């Protein structure tokens, strides 16, 4: 199947401000996506805004302005944060759009023809914060906001409140076996492993109906009604999965607006995700009640889930109540946006819960970036070195030179293989390992001598130097999108030679290219101090 390949963050709730996690689950969607149009696929990648629920309805009367004013406000916080961190995401999708609104219509409609919504009770715990509900063996005590004792949650520490209620209620018991036969017969599905292996057991042990409605008194009428019944609400958790279906649906103009609705996901050739990304916090909605809202609706069901972990800084919890802030846009602006970007995704796989220090951070920066990326580019575009400022045409390879040569020729198949799981910094020290070895070679070969001594070997040497951090940058450019364009420059990389799999090969760019113009001070990564 050719199709465009859908990619997805989660669309987050605009109670608060645009914060780490949201650009960390962005960024992963956005690297993934960058990586297939690179391959030379289409791509759709989806971000946005979860703007209904009580959680946010309550926000905005702690704020005393209008939810519509609101949520704009914050959706608007939200663009202008993802703009400013040069992502290039495809669409940028609001649950409060009028045609979003109708798609949620549309699938509860499916839902109850289908026989698998019925009128029933919810009598149990709720935590607002997570629109989650939860069973007793999921809370414990705590204290609220005002120190009295209360209960809260167990999965987020969260004030949990008892709700008792008719409410819609959809069948997910009814899809217990289902999904264990999704499961099995796609044993790669969730990421990574473990998570995977959560979700099996908890399905394994059975699964209660859930709510799809809240009356609407309680959501404060912020919220989708019911079809067929004005004093419902659709869960804002229902409504907030349909993005996705709503977002593999329209048609954008160029400047990234919304302008049509189609009737039939297959007409855009999007749905279903090919990857939805998502933080372990909401794994149950993703793995568990979406899949079961789509078999319900006969759709069909994505082929990867991604779920990462969450952040510190300093080994310490993140909060501006706290004494403890990380700005992305600020350690960007001080650091770097691509170097910013690798770290985040080198320093933590999807299994752990990273943690960034201005230590670690400048370590990064200047072993692999700096020391082992950048000394290497400037080494091979160096006017003392490549004295003709050209790719120049290899004589006859030396074992060695091989051993080298086969390094790079396999690094595209194994770099691949790692951002299709997809594990980000897999791919990224798989890259690196090839750059190590690029940076020992030209240490053994000592280029600067063979300029008088055998230009003539210091033709094969130069050229398997400018090839190996060729294909390096090129299967790094998803990961440094500004920075791989300035190596391609200084290498004098053709436009056409920068992406397509048919330059994954060895050998893409051909001896007498011409290096690009070298510039009076230019430092590709400029080292900081300890
Ligand atoms: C369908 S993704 C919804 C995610 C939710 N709004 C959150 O912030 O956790």
């Amino acid at each position: 199947v050719e199709k465009v390949f859908f990619v997805t963050s989660p669309i987050y709730y605009v109670n608060a401000a645009p914060h780490i996690g949201h650009v960390y689950s962005t960024l992963i969607t956005d690297v993934i996506g960058r990586y297939h149009r690179v391959k030379g696929e289409r791509v759709f990648a989806l971000t946005g805004t979860d703007e209904h629920g009580q959680k946010v309805a309550e926000a905005a009367k702690q704020k005393q302005v209008s939810p519509y004013d609101f949520t704009t406000a914050v959706a608007g916080e939200f663009k202008k944060c993802f703009e400013q961190m040069d992502y290039s995401i495809d669409y940028f999708i609001r649950t409060t759009n009028e045609q979003h609104k109708a798609v949620v219509k549309e699938l509860w409609t499916k839902l109850e023809q289908k026989g698998d919504i019925y009128l029933g009770r919810y009598e149990g715990w709720y935590s607002i914060s997570d629109e989650s509900f939860l069973t007793p063996q999921n809370i414990t005590d705590g204290v609220d906001k005002d120190g009295n004792p209360c209960k809260v949650s167990l999965e987020s520490g969260h004030v949990v409140t008892w709700v008792s209620e008719e409410n819609y209620m959809f069948r997910l018991s009814a899809f217990r076996e289902r999904l264990l036969e999704w499961y099995h017969a796609n044993p790669g599905c969730i990421v990574p492993e473990f998570r995977r292996r959560e979700v099996i057991r908890a399905v394994e042990k059975g699964l209660p109906d859930l709510s799809v409605s809240r009356a609407r008194a309680t959501l404060h009428n912020w919220a989708i009604p019911v079809p067929g019944n004005p004093d419902h609400c659709v869960y804002v958790w229902l409504d907030a999965l349909t993005n996705y279906l709503t977002g593999s649906r329209l048609r954008v103009d160029e400047s990234g607006k919304e302008v049509s609705l189609v009737d039939d996901f297959n007409e855009l050739e999007r749905f279903p995700a090919d990857v939805h990304v998502i933080g372990k916090d909401i794994l149950k909605f993703h793995a568990i009640y979406w899949p079961a809202f789509l078999l319900s609706a006969g759709l069909p069901l994505p082929k990867k889930i991604v779920a990462h972990g969450w952040w510190t800084k300093d080994r310490k919890k993140i909060s501006k109540s706290l004494g403890n802030v990380f700005d992305p846009v600020e350690k960007a602006e001080e650091f770097g946006y691509d170097a910013l970007k690798y770290f985040l995704l080198r320093e933590s796989g999807f299994s752990d819960d990273g943690d960034y220090s201005d230590k670690n951070m400048i370590a990064r920066l200047n072993g692999e970036l700096a020391d082992t990326l950048g000394n290497l580019v400037m080494r091979c575009t160096s006017a003392k070195i490549n004295v003709n400022g050209e790719w120049p045409s290899p004589a006859a390879y030396t074992e060695e030179d091989e051993s080298l040569i086969q390094l790079i020729k396999d690094l595209p198949g194994t770099a691949d293989h790692y951002y299709l799981i997809p594990d980000i910094q897999k791919a990224i020290i798989a890259v690196f390992d090839v750059l190590r070895a690029i940076n020992a070679y030209v240490t053994d070969m000592a280029p600067w001598k063979l300029v008088k001594t055998d230009p003539e070997r210091l033709r094969t040497v130069l050229y398997i130097t400018l090839e190996g951090v060729r294909v390096t940058t090129l299967l790094l450019s998803p990961i440094l999108p500004r920075k791989s364009v300035v190596i391609f420059d200084m290498l004098g990389v053709p436009e056409v030679h920068r992406k397509g799999i048919e330059n994954f090969e060895f050998g893409a760019v051909p001896p007498g290219t011409r290096l690009g113009p070298a510039v009076e001070g230019e430092v590709l990564f400029s080292k900081r101090s300890t």
